[PDB]
Order: C-alpha cells, then structure tokens, then sequence
C-alpha cells in the first residue's frame, strides 16, 4: 500500500505521474469499463486534487482510459478505469497504463452535501 | 434556471460540483453521443473556466460522459456530453451524472479569432 | 512547422485554443484511434502544461477526441487522438477538431525516471 509520493515521472516537464497495474488483465470490448488496481492510494497533497487520464501510446495501441477525479481527501485506493476499444487488449503487471496529473483545487462558497 | 453558485460538492475535499439530468432518458449504443440537460447555466467564477467530467461511479455503470469544456464567459445551459458504451442506460430525472470541475483560465497573448 | 502561439481562441474567455487537420481523412469505428497531425509544435509557456480535448461540437457529430496530455517540454508535433464512435466521419484539411486547454504544472518532489 504506496503513496502518491512514490509514483515517479517520465522527464522533468513531464506533467503526469505514471500508474501501473498490479495485475495481469485480459481485456475485450464487450466487457465495457473495468477498473484496474493500481496499488497506490489517496490524500493528495494540499489544495491540490488529481485527473488520471491514459498515456497516449496506450490509448493509440486501443486501450481507453476514462478520465477520472482524484478527490483531495480521497484514502481508498486509486483506480484506473478502461475499457478495450476494438480489439482484446492484454495488460501485463508493471505495465503504465495511466497517468496521474494534479490540479489546483479552487475554493468556492458552494454548499457541502 | 440556477447559476453554478446552487451546484453541491459531495464532500468537503470533493473536487467535483455535481450535475444532474433534469428528464428521465434512455440511452443505447447505436443512438451515439446525446446532450443532456442540467438545468444550470453559466457564466463561471472570474479566472476560472470548467471541465465536466463523469462520476466513476457511472462511468462503471456503462454511461460514457465525453469531457466538455465550459469557457468562462459561456451564459447557456451546461449540457452533458454522454453515450451508452455497450448496454441499455436508464436515467432517471435527478440522478447526478456528471460533475463539473473549476480550474484557472492562464492568460495568453494568443489572438483572439 | 508553428508554436502554439500561433493558434487562435473563439472568444476572449473561450478556455481552449482551437487545433485543425492540416489533412483530409476519413474515419469509421473499425479503424480504432487514430492519430491527425495538427502542424503546431511544443513547447509550452513556462510552468504550464497542456490538455487536449473535443470541441462538443464535434463530438456530437460523432467524432470522439480521447484527451491527451501536451508535457511542457514537448518539441514535436502535437497529434489530435480521435475515433469515429458510430458512423463514417469525414475531417477536411483545415476543420477545428479539438482544443488546447492551458494548464498550471505543480511541482513535486517525486522522483524523475
Ligand atoms: O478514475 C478514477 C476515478 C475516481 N476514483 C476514486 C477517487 C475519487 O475521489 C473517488 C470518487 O470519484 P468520483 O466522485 O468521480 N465518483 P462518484 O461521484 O461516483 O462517487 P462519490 O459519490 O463518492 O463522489 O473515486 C478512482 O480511483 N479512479
Ligand atoms: O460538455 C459540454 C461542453 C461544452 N458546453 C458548452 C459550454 C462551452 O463554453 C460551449 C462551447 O464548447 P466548446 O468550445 O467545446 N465547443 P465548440 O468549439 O464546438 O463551439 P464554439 O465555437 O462556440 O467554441 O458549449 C456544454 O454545455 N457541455
Ligand atoms: O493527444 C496527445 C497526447 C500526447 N501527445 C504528445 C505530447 C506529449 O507530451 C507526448 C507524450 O504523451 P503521454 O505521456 O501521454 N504519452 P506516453 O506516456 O505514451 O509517452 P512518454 O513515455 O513519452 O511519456 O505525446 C500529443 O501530441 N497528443
Ligand atoms: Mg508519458
Ligand atoms: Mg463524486
Ligand atoms: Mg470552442
């Protein structure tokens, strides 16, 4: 159980955290959206919040990832979900598969609930 | 006809200001993208513009919300951009479906038409 | 081959900056994601980072933009990851198919490589 902390960065200018799999997952089209583990969980850091969205050489090779909030207090584990596009898509452990960016959380007066 | 200023945010940490549809609606694959009405209407806080983006939550359910962008100066009604990915979609009137999210607007000197 | 200042916004607080084909293509669900060149290049303006995204007008014609992340230090083409979702989609050289959204890069300590 890992935090965000631990995720690491392609390059410098990099703005996503990579996120992997943590098991191998066989996917087809007809399946529709599964959510994969990715072993690392919430808070974030401070007035920041989270989007994982898909690596763009994934997506091209037909794997979909949908765009997903990372609330700031979120304690669960964050998960990535996908779904095959056309073709069946196959998943090996270790392999990224998303990305983490954060955000600013912008305060509002907004009632809570 | 609200302003964003009525939308609730589910927790504090909440990044998130929900949205619901405001008819009951049915959902199939082959019907493609459909626009769903919120009720809400812009314009959005000064600085900031949006993002609507699905709930997990439904997006686990089989309703694809395709991520809009709200500019900040928009004054119609915030639609939802959604599709049925592989089943039936059923939604009932007042069942939250997507949320919108507030982020900085970063001035440029690009031009402007 | 042009930077992004070279692109135009809609209207002043329009978020995105608008992305065109500088290709004629054709698209149908069976072809999965492509990838349409746009001729606009990295990098970003200093401490941003880019998202691409759909215009919904294009989206509810069909064609689904799947959002991408521009790194600040991106130094080649930008690509517009797009699919048919239903039917046959024709792009002309020249159509604005999605936009660049401007974002704040947050600093981290997590580690690079
Ligand atoms: O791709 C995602 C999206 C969300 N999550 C987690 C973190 C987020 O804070 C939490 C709640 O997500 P959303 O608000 O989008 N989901 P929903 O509105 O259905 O649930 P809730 O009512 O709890 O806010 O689910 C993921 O792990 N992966
Ligand atoms: O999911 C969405 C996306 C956009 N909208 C509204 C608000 C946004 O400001 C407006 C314009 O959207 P985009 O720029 O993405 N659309 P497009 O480029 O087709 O139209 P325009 O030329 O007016 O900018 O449509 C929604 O209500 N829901
Ligand atoms: O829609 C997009 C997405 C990315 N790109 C470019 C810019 C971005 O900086 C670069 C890398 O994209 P991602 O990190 O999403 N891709 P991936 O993780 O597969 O490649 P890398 O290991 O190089 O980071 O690809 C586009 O031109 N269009
Ligand atoms: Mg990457
Ligand atoms: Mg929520
Ligand atoms: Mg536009």
């Amino acid at each position: 159980k890992q935090p965000i902390s631990k995720l690491t960065r392609a390059t410098p200018g990099s703005a996503g955290l990579d996120l992997c799999s943590t098991s191998h997952t066989v996917l087809t089209p007809e399946m529709g959206p599964q959510a994969l583990s990715t072993g690392i969980y919430g808070p974030l850091p401070p007035n920041t919040f989270g989007l994982i969205l898909g690596r763009s050489s994934i997506t091209m090779k037909g794997l979909q990832v949908y765009p997903g909030v990372i609330d700031n207090d979120y304690t669960g584990e964050i998960k990535i979900m996908a779904k095959a596009v056309n073709n069946i898509v196959t998943v090996s452990q270790g392999n990224r598969i998303a990305q983490l960016i954060l955000l600013p959380l912008i305060e509002t007066d907004n009632k809570v609930q």
